């Protein structure tokens, strides 16, 4: 048998993080967000200490899609920022992110 994990294309990863001293240890950013929907949330920063960085699968620039199975990628940026800031306290937080390798490149010049 053989296994080939696709190191290319966008896939979703679910990372479970337990709150420690830094809590989660990450922050979220939003880009091009007028309201939300087509413009989502990406991880803004992975702090040197914290659950997020210890796991390593969650990195800065990965797109936050859902949490615990609850779809929120169609929610406004304000809603999702509130979700993360609210910070649930069960123990582990399972967040599902979208990791994507963009096969497009910036243009040399635009006339």
């Amino acid at each position: 048998g053989s296994v080939y994990n696709t190191k290319k294309v966008g896939k979703r990863l679910n990372i479970q993080l337990k709150k420690g001293t830094e809590g989660l240890g990450f922050s979220i950013t939003s880009r091009d967000v007028t309201i939300g929907g087509s413009a989502p949330i990406y991880v803004k920063n992975i702090l040197p200490r914290g659950a997020a960085i210890q796991d390593g699968r969650l990195k800065a620039g990965d797109r936050l899609i859902e949490v615990n199975g609850v779809d929120l990628a169609g929610k406004s940026q304000e809603e999702v920022v509130s979700l993360l800031r609210s910070t649930k306290m069960e123990g582990t937080v399972s967040l599902l992110v979208f990791r994507q390798e963009e096969a497009f490149h910036p243009r040399e010049m635009n006339a």
